C-alpha cells in the first residue's frame, strides 16, 4: 500500500472517481466541474497563420535570430529584462497566450514548492524521505535524504532513456497516464515509485524523473493538499499570472510533477522574475532569500559527472531541481526535453523563456544550438 | 471504413496522434500546445467555502428559492432578463466563472451549428444523411433525412438508458472515451455510429444521442473542420464569451457533440440571448431569423409520444435539437441529464441557466422539481 493521499474532493474515497465512476454520485458534483481531469478534452475558442516577431533591441545584435529560432523548432520565445518584456517570438499557429508543455522545467516548479515548505520548517532536507513517506521503506528511497532527492544524487535502477520503449521512464509514463497501460503496470505513480530499486549509493548526480514525483508526494503528505493544489497555493497563485497553468494527472488525480505542467511563455517568465527578485512574487514571498541564493550558488561539482552537461559547462552542477551552468555568467536554468528552458541571467536581471518542439527529446546537436541561442541572447542584453 | 475526417492538425495522418504517439514528431509540435486533448489534466489556479447568493428581484416572489436550488443539487443558476443578469446563485465550491458539463444541452449547440450551414445552403435538411456521409450506408442512418436526425424521428435499436450498464449509450460512451474500453468495442465514435441499426421506420420521436453525433459528422464533412473548431467558428467565437468552452474528444479528436461541452453559466446564457435576438450574436449573425422561428414554433406534436415529457407538457414536442414545452408561455429548453437546462422564456425576453448534479441522470422526481423551479422563475419575471 502507498498510504494516505489527498482526496480528489472533500470526503472522497481513496482513488475516486475513476474514468468509470465520475458520472455517479457523489463524485459527479465534483466531476461535472472538472471533467478535463477525467476525460481528454479540447478548448472551444471564444476568439475568432503567421509568426509574431517582436525581437526588439536584440534583433540588431542577432540579425539571424528568427531563423535560429525556427531551426530549433521554437514555439514561443520571450525575454524579460527586469520587469519589461523586451523581445518576443511565437511561431505561426501558436498564440502569445497559448499554453505549452514544460516537460522537466516542471521539476524546477516542484522544487520551488518544496523550498516554501523548507522555509516554513515543515520539510527538513536533512531528514530521510521516509520521515515523510514511510511507505517508501524497502525502496531505493529508503535511506536517502530529501536533499539528495532535490539534488538528484541517488543511484537508481531507472533508465531515463526517452526513446527506448523498454526504459523505466516509459513505465513511469504509463503509470502517469501519458501512454497506454500494459498488463502488469503499476496502478498509479505512487505504486510505481515504490517499485524502484538501487544499489544504495548516493552522492553522484543521476538525473531521474522519479525523484521529482517523490518530492511532490512529500509535499502532499506534509500539507495534505493534492500536488495540483499545492502548486497553485504555494507558487502559481502568487505570481499574478495571466492564465491558470495546467498539469497532467494520473488516475488518482496526482499531478505529473516531473514533466506535466503547461503554461504561457509570459507566465513562466514570472517564475524567473520571482527567482531574480530574491524569492518574492507580486502577491507575496514564495521562497526565502536563502533558498534562491542556494539555487544560484549551484550544487556540488564533484557530483556532476554527466559528460553531456559538463562538456558544455565544465563547472556545471545541479541543485534543488535546477541546472546550474557554472559559466562566467553563472547562468541557471530549468530544462525540459524537446527544447524547454526557463533560463536565468542574473547579470542582466533577465529571464529567457524558450518553449520548443524539437523532433528529438535530447541530442548533443539540439543541446548545442539551444544553449548557443540562450547565451547569445544573454550577452546581447549586456550594457555596451 | 468511415471515410475522411478532419485532421487533428495540418498534414496529420488519419487518427494521429494517439495516446502513444503524441510525443513523437511531427505530432509533438501540435500536442505540446494541446496536451489536454490527449491526457487528462487539471487546472493550476492563478487565483488564491460559501454559496454566492444574488437572487435579486425574484427573491421576494420566491423566498424559498435558495432551498429549492439546493434540493435540486444546483451548482450554478443564472437569470438573464434582456441583456441584464437579474439573478445568480453558485453553490459553495463552485465559482461564478467555473465551467460545468452541459450533458445534452450540448445537443442544442450542435443543432445551432447545423442551422448556420442550412442558412448557407451547405446542408439541405430534406436530403438523406448519406448525401453528406456516404459511409453511413447500410446503417439505420441509411434512408432518413437530415431533418429527421435533427428532430430525433428515427427508430433505432439503441437503448438510451443512462443507468443500465448494457445499454447502447454506455457503448457510445466507451467509444467516446467517457468510460474504459471493453474488448471488441468500436475504435471511435464514427465506427460506433456505423454499427447502429433500426427497423427502418421514421416519424416518431425517439431520443437518441447518436443522432447528434451524426449531425456533427455531417458538419465535419460539409465544412472540413473538426467539430471542435466548427463549434467555435460558427457559434462560440461569435458570442463574445468570457471563457472558452471545452468539449470532450474521443481518440480521433472528435468532440462529443451529444453531451460533452462544458462552459460557464453566464456564457451559456449568451447562447439563449442569441436565440431570443432572432439568431444574432454580438459579433455577427449566428443563425437565421427563420431557423430561430422554427425552433420556437416546435416540432410535430404527433411525433412526440414520450409520456414522460408529455405528462408534464401535453402539447410538447421536439425540433432541431431543442425540447419545446408547448405550454402557455411556449417555453423552449436545452436539457441535459442530472439537471442541466438552457431555458428560454420569450414572453419576458429572458434566459434561465440551471446547471446541476442530481444524483440520478433522470427521474420523474427531479424532472418535476426542476421544471417547477424554471416555471416559477419565469412567472416571477412577468410584469405585475
Ligand atoms: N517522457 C517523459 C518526459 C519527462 C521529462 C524529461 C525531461 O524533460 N528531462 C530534461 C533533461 C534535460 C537534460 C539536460 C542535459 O543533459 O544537458
Ligand atoms: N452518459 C452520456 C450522457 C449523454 C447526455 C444525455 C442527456 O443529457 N440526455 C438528456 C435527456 C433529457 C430528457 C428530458 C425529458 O425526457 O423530459
Amino acid at each position: 500500500s502507498t498510504g494516505q493521499h489527498p482526496a480528489r474532493y472533500p470526503g472522497a474515497a481513496a482513488g475516486e472517481p475513476t474514468l468509470d465512476s465520475w458520472q455517479e454520485p457523489p463524485h459527479n458534483r465534483w466531476a461535472f466541474a472538472h471533467l478535463g481531469e477525467m476525460v481528454p478534452s479540447a478548448a472551444v475558442s471564444r476568439r475568432p497563420g503567421h509568426a509574431l516577431v517582436r525581437l526588439g533591441a536584440i534583433a540588431a545584435q542577432l540579425p539571424d535570430l528568427e531563423q535560429r529560432l525556427e531551426q530549433t523548432y521554437t514555439d514561443a520565445f520571450l525575454v524579460l529584462r527586469g520587469t519589461e518584456v523586451v523581445a518576443e517570438y511565437y511561431r505561426a499557429g501558436f498564440a502569445p497566450d497559448d499554453r505549452h508543455l514544460l516537460m522537466a522545467v516542471s521539476k524546477s516548479l516542484c522544487g520551488t514548492v518544496v523550498g516554501v515548505l523548507v522555509d516554513e520548517g515543515r520539510i527538513d532536507p536533512a531528514q530521510p524521505v521516509t520521515e515523510y513517506v514511510p511507505e517508501l521503506a524497502g525502496s531505493v528511497y529508503d535511506g536517502p535524504s530529501v536533499l539528495q532527492v532535490l539534488d538528484m544524487q541517488i543511484s537508481i535502477d531507472y533508465n531515463e532513456d526517452y526513446v527506448d520503449p523498454a526504459s523505466e521512464v516509459q513505465t513511469h509514463g504509463r503509470s502517469a497516464g501519458w501512454s497506454t497501460r500494459r498488463h502488469g503496470d503499476p496502478a498509479d505513480t505512487y505504486e510505481f515509485l515504490t517499485t524502484l530499486r538501487g544499489d544504495g549509493s548516493t552522492g553522484e548526480f543521476q538525473y531521474c524523473s522519479a525523484n521529482t514525483d517523490v518530492l511532490a508526494w512529500i509535499v502532499e503528505r506534509v500539507t495534505g493538499l493534492r500536488y495540483v493544489e499545492a502548486l497553485s497555493t504555494y507558487l502559481w497563485a502568487k505570481l499574478d499570472a495571466d492564465r491558470d497553468a495546467t498539469i497532467t494527472v494520473d488516475t488518482t488525480g496526482f499531478g505529473c510533477a516531473h514533466g506535466g505542467v503547461s503554461c504561457t511563455a509570459r507566465d513562466l517568465a514570472r517564475v524567473g522574475r520571482m527567482m531574480l527578485d530574491g524569492g518574492v512574487a507580486p502577491r507575496g514571498r514564495v521562497v526565502s532569500e536563502d533558498w534562491v541564493r542556494r539555487v544560484l550558488a549551484g550544487g556540488s561539482h564533484e557530483a556532476m559527472t554527466d559528460k553531456g552537461f559538463t562538456n558544455t559547462f565544465p563547472d556545471g552542477s545541479y541543485t534543488r531541481q535546477w541546472w546550474c551552468t557554472g559559466n562566467e555568467r553563472a547562468n541557471v536554468s530549468g530544462i525540459g526535453i524537446h527544447g524547454q528552458n526557463l533560463w536565468l541571467d542574473p547579470l542582466t536581471d533577465s529571464v529567457i523563456v524558450k518553449l520548443s518542439s524539437w523532433p528529438d527529446p535530447y541530442t548533443e546537436h539540439w543541446h548545442r544550438l539551444q544553449n548557443g541561442i540562450l547565451l547569445d541572447v544573454s550577452r546581447a542584453l549586456d550594457a555596451v
